[PDB]
């Protein structure tokens, strides 16, 4: 079987708090002694428009921040800003901390979001960081500070930190560093972004999970080289391919027997005439949000 | 913007154990002092084919299961079989025991399942039971006892655990007492799954949705009976509503003001003239796997 499947969501549970400034309620992460959260929670409605936000955090006190962990209050003794990431120091250290670091995702890569409200999980899903480097997730109003991450034996990679909504319903956030990734801003505008992608290697390693549950009518005996792949690939805003895709690939190819390259002469016959109606492990349209790792540990 | 959404996992994440006889390991669940798991742990591949549980049990003693939280071992004092099911009491109440019921789900029922191997989770995802009593997960060697749940105000239903795949790749398994969902049993036996048929009242949801997103190109101004519905849903190879169906759907049809028979009336509309190249929630398929609370979580 194949799903969209998500990391298990219990360590980063425990680290989540309530983080509240004013009559501003929203999610932060507790790791450690500090608490990390979107610094607009120090915002007021005509403050979001054009925040400056320097001037806005001088004048803030430690007491101005309520933090809860629970029905538990922790107490703020200092907080500093990190681009748009508030760290608010507090005098208890969680126990629940896990083994973490705090990385920076590449457009294409995957990450599982942990959704929450006032400082309680809501639900948990599988996200890509979009070539345009918008995230199609399910966000609501009080979602900011919400995470998104990746686990490697035992260890928690703190990838995204929740921020705001754009126009066409696509999200947008910042790493555990505060910086954003795409061309957005943490001010109350709409804010469009630029033209996005299909993932080509994502969708390649999707077709190869569609092959090695069974559903094979896409595939075909033609090949074709790199480059006239990637040529064709761009003319319907794929990305490229690269040597390093391909060779990602491999594994996958093994598994089935298919070559990358004869996998992409499938996936171009499939960009040039549609699906016929027909359909691919259930969808009617390509998927680009798994990537080869994810089908492997899944296959 | 729909998209499918896990329960976070950390309460069910924090019961999971392994549990062993001989060399076969799966997974068990740790609720208090009482751990349940499949009972054909007790087989070996020659009693698989045409099981004696009864007489296999016989044959079993406390000091043969080994149980374990992570590589910690918790004593087995006593053991019973309720129906598909070993109930091992162990000396140790579990100290992450949250407040849980057992819950056996109606078919369309949605829930999600944390995948596991050797007591360790793998990853979450969201399931619907199908109308012939399959799920449609992603289960590997060694993932029985692993377990579907859903969440309600800090309470964890636990609804499914995981027996045998079917040759057509579906899953199938019971509720935590035991009992199969379907005509299935425990054998390592071929058996068949009746012909699936589509949820038609997670359909109706999801028109809701629509409508609620301000999609209702479908809406017409006719009702019908929920009698004739009914007989032209099962020609169409939908399975027919329930009264239980119609008070579930409730709530949207309160929010949007669309009563459900009405509702049932542009479905059946929809399913005899087809979508004239039309879309709705931007898919020219509709949806069955997001029930009337899976709508109303994410808008």
């Amino acid at each position: 079987g194949f799903r969209k499947m998500a990391f298990p969501s219990g360590k980063v549970e425990g680290c989540m708090v309530q983080v509240t400034c004013g009559t501003t309620t929203l999610n932060g992460l507790w790791l450690d002694d500090v608490v990390y959260c979107p610094r607009h929670v120090i915002c007021t409605s005509e403050d979001m428009l054009n925040p400056n936000y320097e001037d806005l955090l001088i004048r803030k006190s430690n007491h101005n921040f309520l933090v809860q962990a629970g029905n538990v209050q922790l107490r703020v003794i200092g907080h500093s800003m990190q681009n748009c990431v508030l760290k608010l120091k507090v005098d208890t250290a969680n126990p629940k901390t896990p083994k973490y670091k705090f990385v920076r995702i590449q457009p294409g890569q995957t990450f599982s979001v942990l959704a929450c409200y006032n400082g309680s999980p809501s639900g948990v899903y599988q996200c890509a960081m979009r070539p345009n480097f918008t995230i199609k997730g399910s966000f609501l109003n009080g979602s900011c500070g919400s995470v998104g991450f990746n686990i490697d034996y035992d260890c928690v990679s703190f990838c995204y930190m929740h921020h705001m909504e754009l126009p066409t319903g696509v999200h947008a956030g910042t790493d555990l560093e505060g910086n954003f990734y795409g061309p957005f801003v943490d001010r109350q505008t709409a804010q469009a972004a630029g033209t996005d992608t299909t993932i080509t290697v994502n969708v390649l390693a999707w077709l190869y999970a569609a092959v090695i549950n069974g559903d094979r009518w896409f595939l075909n005996r033609f090949t074709t080289t790199l480059n006239d792949f990637n040529l064709v690939a761009m003319k319907y805003n794929y990305e490229p391919l690269t040597q390093d895709h391909v060779d990602i690939l491999g594994p996958l190819s093994a598994q089935t027997g298919i070559a990358v390259l004869d996998m992409c002469a499938s996936l171009k016959e499939l960009l040039q005439n549609g699906m016929n109606g027909r359909t691919i492990l259930g969808s009617a349209l390509l998927e680009d949000e798994f990537t080869p790792f994810d089908v492997v540990r899944q296959c």
